[PDB]
């Protein structure tokens, strides 16, 4: 009857970036394939103050839920310990209507992106365990260690520092807008996104195209043909791959989903 | 005072139930109304067509001025053929946000949110327009919004001293008369009720008449309106139905909760649209009788009417007592 409130502990309690890794690998196709996902509502409610709604749904009955993740951006708030991304995410029955479950949604959101670049790492990582760099000691770092051991049982840039190609050991796992590779981290391979939306929002991607480094024709492929393997992973020995994250709504129902439909067994 | 939260709160229906009360729900609205019209914020709603027969709306509404300092979101699924069913058609959940830091504060559901927001809204519109020796309430309609406005305009008028509820199907009438009557709540023991059939016969008994209603069965007709009449036309969401005539309006001097009614009532609509009544001649709306820039009944004699459909400033006046007296406990 009631919806079901899922603090930030029962998030952490149910999940495992490992079950939800393959969560999103086995249901990314049809989730793709399913879900409606309208353009972004942005409402900024003073000069430094913004809201969120991202609403995204499927009817067919095969996927049954509909989805509103209600983000507030309060950037000033860094300037006090206060945190600028906040929000929840409300879950309801896509065949009934009834409110089924509310998170909050920047813990999903920790948890959605870590996986999904765990998930990355499942097809652009070697075969190469304990060898693991983090750029960065954010909330996002715990997560994005026990999902890329998850996949490979790689340099993670989920904090904002600059990588550069130079550098690198002959995979690079970039999280999203601020500088984060050098022009030519893109130079020495070939360079994924999570989804086509990436092409257009992140700085350094739409920025080495402004330079003419590379063109649209040389991204490698998206997660989804990744996953599905219309598009080649990592093909050589010492490769290079990249895996610059954005996010989507998919995704963010996909692990809504199974927050809900795991609580109630 | 007392204990606020970094995480956001799950009020559930029951938790609104033992937290709100309707005299202090009206009391609230009351008090914040000019404040809350004033400051805040609300954009066009949004609407989304989930499927050949469903739909989802999606309403926020802000306020950046620290003397009330919140924003709020309605989320709203209307899935009509839900009563098919039997479940409810209209459903979601009120999200609320502290607009000085951002963080989510709480979440509930917002039908029974709008059951009590708008039984308050009619009473405290009684409060302006009924006449003070008001003693006979007629309902019209005996569903989910009747108990909430007798409690409502109880409170408004405490002189009241019966109770008529009409409904179609009278057996739904005289249970819900029964059950009042054996109630034992506090601000209904003072009170008889009384199930009946018939609409015409006891329209004119009524010092006030509620109508929430959606059928053609429960048409006020306004030639059996008693002298000295308040009618209170409670509109809800996706109910479409005239609940009055145009003899009704034409009787009486009608008011409004907000503007928007002017051009989402059906009946107001038709009446504009047929020169019954005249817009600028509306008496005006509760903001207005509030802050004393309208007067409301003038006489003993005066028909009143009272037209209400939504509006978010209530639902973030409502929203905000429901949490801040959560807090208060």
């Amino acid at each position: 009857s009631s919806p079901i409130f899922i603090s930030t502990e029962n998030l952490r309690t149910i999940l495992t970036h490992q079950t939800l890794i393959n969560h999103i690998q086995s249901n990314l196709p049809k989730a793709s394939t399913f879900l409606q996902t309208p353009i972004r509502q942005h409402y900024n409610l003073s000069p430094s103050s913004s809201l969120l709604l991202m609403p995204s749904w499927s009817s067919t009955p095969s996927f049954p839920y509909i989805g509103v993740k209600l983000v507030t951006h309060f950037p000033e708030n860094s300037s006090q310990n206060l945190p600028g991304v906040q929000g929840s995410y409300v879950l309801f029955n896509s065949t009934t209507g009834q409110t089924l479950a509310s998170m909050d949604s920047t813990e999903l959101t920790l948890y959605r992106t870590s996986c999904v670049s765990g998930l990355a790492s499942k097809y652009l990582a070697r075969d190469d365990s304990e060898i693991l760099v983090m750029v960065g000691a954010g909330a996002l770092a715990p997560h994005l260690i026990k999902a890329h051991f998850s996949a490979r049982p790689i340099v993670s840039c989920a904090t904002n520092a600059l990588v550069k190609g130079e550098r690198l050991k002959v995979h690079l796992d970039l999280v999203g807008s601020m500088k984060e590779c050098d022009d030519e981290a893109l130079k020495r391979g070939k360079v994924f996104v999570d989804n086509e939306a990436a092409l257009v929002e992140a700085g350094e991607l739409v920025g080495a195209f402004e330079r003419g480094v590379i063109k649209e024709d040389e991204i490698g492929g998206n997660l989804l043909e990744l996953i599905r393997g219309d598009k080649v992973g990592r093909s050589s020995s010492e490769e290079i791959t990249v895996f610059k994250s954005v996010g989507s709504a998919v995704v963010d129902m996909l692990a809504a989903q199974f927050v809900y439909e795991t609580y109630t067994r």
